[PDB]
C-alpha cells in the first residue's frame, strides 16, 4: 500500500519465522527450493542468525556442518539432505560417496570447498552465550570442547594444502569456491577451460530461478561441470589437483576471511584456554595471510587482486572483492585511504543511482556489470553484513552503522531475497534466502 | 546475568521462532508436549500471532480447525494430531470416532466444545490482510467466501443448541469448556458430580508438569473424566445432554466472549457483503447475549456471576470471569464504574504484592486463591491479551495500553509460560505456550 | 543522502527540543516567527506535548492560558506575549485592553474564541501523571483543585452564550474562532460580508511565508479585518453581537468537539470528586451538543453541514469538518458506517495521488480543492492527531493506529510544519510548528 | 508504579528537553544550579549531544568555548555566565580578569585547563552532518575553517607546555584539571600541599548537594583554594608554575584522552585538506602520548600509573584511571589480555554486587572506595560513554555495545544523574546533569 515496508519488530519476527521454516531438523537449507540443501558458508551465517534465538540450536547448526567434514579437514560446500532432490549438481555428479576416500562415511557431500567464516559464527555463539547465563554458556563450552580440534583441522587444511607454497594465499580449484562461481573475476581464467567429454546434464537453478538474466549461461555452466570431471577422474585426491585441474586461482577475498578467522579463533582460543600451540598457529597464519593479500594490492588504489595460478597473471577486476585488504588490515595508511576512498566513491557505494548506499558485487560503472545477473553486479545482503562486521572490527563504527542502516532499509520488503537490483531495488535471486534473514536477525539486536 | 531480558526485536523474533517451531505443518500445537494438539481457542489466539508473519499460513490454522467442525456446527476443543500421543485424555477415551454421529469423518476430535474467540481472529487476519495488498487482501477474502457458512454455523449451534431457552447465556457440560476447568467458579457444580464405575486411567499432564501445586489434583480429575462418561452413554446426542449431565452451568464470561464475537462477525459481514439474514441474526444475538450478561451482575460491583442450571443458583466467586461485562458492554454507567473499580483496586490489578499490574485468574484476596495452581490463581497472557483487546475496542485506550505495557513486561523473560506466578512473576505450566507466544507477537506490531 | 528520515528516538528528541526552544518561560508559542505568541487550542495540544516531558511544565501552560480568560468565562484565541511584534492583527487592533470589559487586566488578548480541545489535554495530563507516581499525581490534582472551576466557566460560557437558543451547536462570529479562517465551509458567509471604511493595515503572515499560494488573500483579510471593527464598535460584548456581527455561523466541528469536551470533563469530575451540579451539566451538554452534531447530518451519508444563522441556510462542503459525528458518537449505525466509508474512500483517505493514507482538510476532488492553501486542502498534522485519538476513543483502534503511523511517516522529515502538500508531502506553512511537534511526542509514546 | 522507567523514545525526548533547558543562549550549563556555568570538557559532550538535534547549534557551543581560549592556546575549564553566582570558586576568586595577562579580554574564565575530548565532539558532529546534506555539511566544514586553528593552538599548548621533557604525559598543577579532583589517584600529592594564609571562603556546592557523602571535605577543598593561591601568586604565567606549584603530576588519562584526540584530529585533517604540518604534527603528538601512557604501566597487569612529579614517584591507585591504555592503544598483545580481564574482572565491571556491568570510578575492592563520594567510588556516565566510544573505536564491538546497554539501564529512570550509587542504582551528585543526557542522546541514536 501507501508503504509495504516493516518495522523492526515484525521484521525480525518474520526472519526468525523463516528460519526455523528452512529448518529440517539439524540443518537448515540455504532457501527452501533453490538451495534445499545445507551449503558450508550460510551454515555459518545461518549460525549467526540463529544465536539471538537459541544458542542450542545454533551450536546444533554447526555440529552437522562439521560432522560432514572430510578426513583431511576440508568442509565441503554442500552437505546434501538425505532423500532431497531439486538441486544440481547433486550427490550424484559429485559422486564424492564413492570415489572421495576421504568423504565422510555417514554423510553425501560435495567434493570443493567455500569461506571460511565459520569462526565468525563460532564468535557470535559466544557473545550471545555470555549475555544469556550460566547453562548457555556451558553449552557454548562443551561445543568448544567438542569441536576445537575439528575447527583447527579446518583451518590447517586451508593453511597446508591450499597454500603449499607458503604465498598466504588460498587456492581454489573451482569458482564455485569463493562463494561468487560467474564473477567478472574469474573470466579469463574460465576462458582457459576447455571441457573434453562433457556428460550430459539438466540443470535445475534456472527451473526454480526462471528469468535467465538472474543465472550463470549454459555455457559457464559446462566449464563449472566439467571442473568436477576433472576432479572426478582423479578421485578428488589434494595431491593431484595441481596437476589436473584447468582452473587454479588464489582468491583473495577467501584469503583476507580467512585471516580474519585465523585472529578471531586464537582470540577465542586464549580466552577459553585452548592449546597453546595451536593458538601460535592460529596467529602465524593470521599474519602470512594479511601479507598475502596486501602483497596483491595496487600500489596507487590498494584494490587487492586475484592471481592466475595457472596463467601466471595478476587478474585486474572491478569487484568487490578489491576491498579484501579492509577486512583484514595490513595496507599502509596512505593506501588504506585511497581503498576506502574507492569504496566510499562513485564506483560502488557513491554511485549516484543507487538505491541503497551499499556494495554492489561488481562495480556499476565496469564493463562487465549486469544489475541482475547473480555475483555481476547485484548487492548481496550477506556481503553487506560481512563488510559491516569486519569493518566494526576495524573499530570503523560509523563506517559499520551506516552498511547495517542501509541493508535494513533494503531488507525491510520482508523478502529476504538471495540479492537485490543495485538500482530498483528489485528481490532477485531466490526469496526467503536463510543468510539474508540471518543478516536482519543478527543486526537488529 | 544483570537483567536476562530481551529487547522488543530479541523478543518477537523468539515468538515467532517458537510459533514456526510448533507448526506441525497445518496446525499449530498448543505447547510442544504438554499440549501435543490442536486446540480450539488456542488455535484462534495462533491465527492471531501468525498473521503479522503469514496471512496465507494464519488462513491455513482456521481452515484446519474447522475442517473439525461437527456436522451439527459444535467446534470440539481438541483437534488431535494424527498418530500423536502423550496427552490424556486421548482420541481413544473420547471415543467420539465410534460413539458421536456428528464427528467429522476425517478428523480425531474431543466431544465438547471452547470460547468462540474466532471471530476476533478473523478480524485481526482481515486487518493485517489490507494493510498488505491485493494479493494478501485475496487470500483472507477467500477465506471468508469459503468459511463464512462454517462460521455462521458454529455461532448458530452456540445460540440455539447451548441457549435452548433464549437465556442470553451459554450452558456448557463440561468445565473443560470455559476453558478454566479448576476455575473456583465451578467448585460448587463438581461438588455435585459422583462418578459411577470410572474406568481406570493414568494422567499425562502432571507427568509433563510434575510440580503438583501447579495442575488440578487427582480427585478433580476424576470428576472430569466422569462427565465424559456421560456425555460418551448417549453417544454425545445434544438432546439428550439435559437428562444425563451431572454438570450443567451457564458461564458468563463465554456468554459475554460470544457476544463480542456476534458483533465482530457481524461488522465483517457487512463490511464483505455477506447474506443480510445472516449479519441480522449475529446483531441480534449479540445484543441477546449481552442483555444475559447484565442480567447476572452484582447490584453494587457490576461483577458478573455464573449460574448453576442444576443448583438454580447464581455461583458468586471472587475470580476474573467477573469482568464478563466489560468485554461486551451494557452495564448501566454507574455499575460499569464500580466494575472498573473492582478491576483496579486492591483485589485484583491494583493489589500491592503483584509483580506486574495484571488480572489475576482468581482474587489474591479470595479464600479459593492459589498463586500456583493453573486457573485458580495465576496471570495468564492469554487472558491479559483477551482483556486489552477488548478494553481497546471499548474505547479504553489507556487502560487497554497498561495492559499491553505490563503484558510485554512480564513476557520479556521469553519462556512464553503458559501462566506466570502473580507475586514472583516465576513461569508456570508449559514454557513455550503458543498462544502466549501470539499475543506478544499481536502486542508488539 | 539515501534518507533523510529520522528515527524515531532522533525524532521524538527534535520534537522535545523544538517545545523547550519555543517556550518563553510559562507559555509557548506556536511557532516561532509566523506565530509568535500563545494560542488557545495550540496551547492544549502543546500541553499534550508536555505531558511526557514535565508534568508540572504542562500544568503551567494550561494554567498560563487560564490566566488569561475573560470575566465572562471565554478563553479568548491569542495570549499575546508582552513585548513582542510580528504578528498581524496584533494587541493594537484587538484594542480589547480599552474595549473589552471582560478582557483580563494583566494579560493582552485577542476578542474571539477557539474550540474547546482543552479538556483533552487536562485528560491526558492526568494519564501521564498517573503513570508517574505520588509527587507528580499531587501537581495534576493540584491544577484540578486549581483549575476545575475556570475550566466549567469556559464550558458554561460556550453553552450559554454561544448556544443562546439550545439547539446543540457552537454559534461563531469569526472564521478565525473554527480554527479555519480560509476554510471552503465560510465562503458562502464570507460572500455577504461588506466592509465599510477598513482602517489601513499591513499583513504580517505574509511576509514570513512569502510563496502566495500557502496563504489567504488580500480580499480575504479585508473581510478577516471589517469583522474585527463590527466587534469592536460594541466592545465585545456578548449581548450586542448577534444584532451587528455580518458573519453568524454554527460550526458543527467546534460543536463535536465541544460534546467530547464535556464528556471528556465529565468523566473527570466523576474520578476526581468534583461537584455533583458540574458533572450533571456536563453529561447534559456533552449529550446536547452530541445530538446538535447529528441534527445537521445528511440522512444517506452522514456528513455534517455547518449552518448559516444570518442566511438560515445549511452549509454542503467537501471538508475534514464533514466527519465531526465521528469524533462524538450519535449516529445511527447505518449513517456512520456511510460515513466512514466516506472518510475511507477515494474522496478522502483513498484518493489514489495522496502520498500518506491521512485526512487532508478539504476533498481533493472538491471544486474549491487547493493543495498548498492553509485549510483549503493541505494535510494538518493537528487534525490527525486530533481525529486518530478520537478514533481510538470509538473503540476503532486498528483506524486510529494507521492514522498515527501514516502522521509519524508524514512527521519523519523532522520539518514539524504546520500542515503538509497532500501529494507530494512537501512541508508547508510554518516551521518548527508546535503543535506538530506535540503530536509527535504524544504518539511516540 | 511497578515500573518508572521510560521508554527509548520517552528517554530521548526527555535528554533533548534538558539540554534545550540548560541552554542560556550560546552556551549550556554543566548543570540546572550545581554547575551553572560552561565547563570545558563537559561542553565537548554537550556537542555531541546536540549533534543529532541541531548541528548548528552543537558549532556553537565549541565557538563559544573556544572563543574564552587563553591566548597561549589553553582551554580554561570553567566560562562563567555573566552575571551568574552560585558557583564557588567564582570569577573573583579566580581573579583571572586581572592577574592573566593571557586570559580573553571578553570572557570571564578560570585558570586552569581540562581533558581535550573537544576532538572527538568535532568527530561526532562531521559524522552527523554527512548525514543530513549539503547545508549542514557546509556549517560543519564552516566551523573546521574558522576553529581548525584554534584546536591546533589548543593540542599544542598541551603538547608544548604541559609535556615540557617531551616524556609523552601531560602535567597537571591541580586535580580539577583532571576532572577527578577527589580521585584516589591524588592523595598522596595532596598530603604534600601545605596551605599557608589561604583567604576565607564559604563553599557552594555542598548548599546545592547537602548530603556531605556526596561531596569531598573541607579539608581537601582548603587544598584545592591553596592551589589557587599558588597559581595566582604568579599571574597564572606557564613559565613559573614549575617553581611554584605544590602540585605537579603527570595524569596518564588525561594523556591517553590527548593520543586519541590529536589522531581524531589528524584524521579530520587528513579527510578536509587541513595543512600537512598541522597533521603531521598532530600524528607525532599522538604516538609520543600514547608511548608516554604504556611507560607508565605494570609489566603483568597492563594497569596505568599516574605519576608525581614532586616526588618522583610512581603513583599506584586501583581507579578507573588504571585503564588509559585501552583507549589509546599501544600496550603490547599480552599486557592489554591482562588490562581487560582487569576490567571485566571482580575488581570493576565483573563485582558481584554491582546493580549494572559499568565502570565505576574507584574500585569497590580498594580501601579508598567510597560509593557515593563524588570520583571514590560511583559509576559517572561520562565514563561510560568515554569508554564505550572508545572501545568502539578499538573495534571492540561487543565490548562497546554491553557498556552502553548498561549505561542506557541505568540512566532508564530519567534522573539523567550526575553519578550514581554503583550498588544501589541511586541517583546523585546533581540531577539534570547535561553531559549525562548528552550520553544518553549520542547512544539511542
Ligand atoms: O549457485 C549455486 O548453485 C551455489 C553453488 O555453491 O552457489 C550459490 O548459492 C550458495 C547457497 O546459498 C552460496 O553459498 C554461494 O555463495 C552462491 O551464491
Ligand atoms: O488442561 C488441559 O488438559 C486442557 C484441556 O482442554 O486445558 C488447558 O489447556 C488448553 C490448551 O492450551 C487451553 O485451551 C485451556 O484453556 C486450558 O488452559
Ligand atoms: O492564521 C492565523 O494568523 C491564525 C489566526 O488565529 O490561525 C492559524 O494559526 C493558529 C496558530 O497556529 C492556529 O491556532 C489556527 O488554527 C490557524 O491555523
Ligand atoms: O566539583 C566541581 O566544582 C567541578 C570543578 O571543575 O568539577 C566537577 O564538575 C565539573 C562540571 O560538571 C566536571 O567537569 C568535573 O569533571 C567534575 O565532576
Amino acid at each position: 500500500p501507501h508503504d509495504p515496508s516493516f518495522t523492526p519488530t515484525q521484521l525480525a519476527a518474520r526472519a526468525a519465522y523463516l528460519l526455523r521454516g528452512n529448518d529440517l531438523g539439524t540443518m537448515t537449507t540455504a532457501a527452501p527450493l533453490l538451495y534445499p540443501h545445507m551449503w558450508s558458508w550460510d551454515a555459518a551465517f545461518v549460525a549467526i542468525g540463529l544465536a539471538p534465538l537459541s544458542v542450542e540450536r545454533a551450536v546444533v547448526e554447526l555440529d552437522t556442518l562439521l560432522s560432514a567434514q572430510w578426513r583431511n579437514g576440508m568442509i565441503p560446500h554442500i552437505v546434501f539432505a538425505n532423500g532431497v532432490d531439486g538441486y544440481f549438481p547433486g550427490p550424484a555428479r559429485w559422486a564424492t560417496a564413492t570415489l572421495a576416500d576421504n568423504a565422510p562415511r555417514n554423510r553425501l557431500t560435495s567434493g570443493i570447498t567455500q569461506p571460511p567464516v565459520h569462526a565468525i559464527a563460532v564468535q557470535r555463539i559466544l557473545e550471545h552465550a555470555r549475555t544469556r547465563g550460566r547453562s548457555t554458556r556451558a553449552v557454548a563450552e562443551a561445543f568448544l570442547d567438542r569441536r576445537w580440534g575439528d575447527l583447527m583441522r579446518w583451518h590447517r587444511w586451508l593453511a597446508e594444502c591450499r597454500d603449499r607454497n607458503e604465498r598466504g594465499r588460498i587456492t581454489l580449484y573451482h569458482g564455485w569456491e569463493s562463494g561468487m562461481a560467474n564473477s567478472p573475476r574469474w573470466d579469463s581464467a574460465y576462458a582457459n577451460v576447455v571441457p573434453g567429454k562433457l556428460p550430459e546434464y539438466q540443470r535445475a537453478d534456472n527451473v526454480i530461478i526462471t528469468d535467465p538474466s538472474q543465472r550463470p549461461s549454459d555455457g559457464e555452466y559446462d566449464r563449472y561441470l566439467w571442473l568436477l570431471e576433472e576432479m572426478k577422474a582423479v578421485r578428488y585426491d589434494d595431491e593431484r589437483l595441481p596437476s589436473v585441474m584447468s582452473f587454479q586461482v588464489e582468491d583473495v577475498f577467501f584469503s583476507a576471511i580467512f585471516s580474519v578467522a585465523c585472529q578471531v579463533l586464537a582470540e577465542i582460543g586464549e580466552d577459553y584456554k585452548r592449546p597453546h600451540a595451536d593458538v601460535k598457529d592460529l596467529y602465524l597464519w593470521a599474519e602470512r595471510f594479511r601479507a598475502g593479500v596486501v602483497e596483491t594490492t595496487d600500489q596507487r588504489t590498494g584494490a587487492a587482486r586475484d592471481f592466475d595460478v595457472l596463467a601466471e597473471k595478476w587478474l585486474v577486476t572491478e569487484t568487490a572483492a578489491q576491498f579484501a585488504p579492509l577486512l583484514c588490515g595490513g595496507l599502509p595508511h596512505d593506501r588504506e585511504r585511497a581503498l576506502l576512498k574507492l569504496l566510499e566513491g562513485p564506483r560502488f557505494c557513491g554511485h549516484p543511482d543507487l538505491k541503497y548506499g551499499l556494495i554492489p558485487s561488481t562495480s556499476p560503472v565496469s564493463r562487465d556489470f549486469r544489475p541482475r545477473e547473480y555475483w555481476r553486479g547485484p548487492v548481496w545482503p550477506v556481503l553487506t553484513w560481512l563488510f559491516s562486521w569486519c569493518f566494526a572490527r576495524r573499530g570503523w563504527a560509523e563506517r559499520a552503522r551506516l552498511l547495517r542502516q542501509e541493508g535494513l532499509r533494503q531488507a525491510s520488503d520482508g523478502s529476504f531475497a538471495e540479492y537485490y537490483e543495485p538500482f530498483t531495488g528489485e528481490p532477485l535471486g531466490s526469496m526467503q534466502q536463510s543468510w539474508t534473514a540471518a543478516a536482519v536477525l543478527d543486526w537488529l539486536g
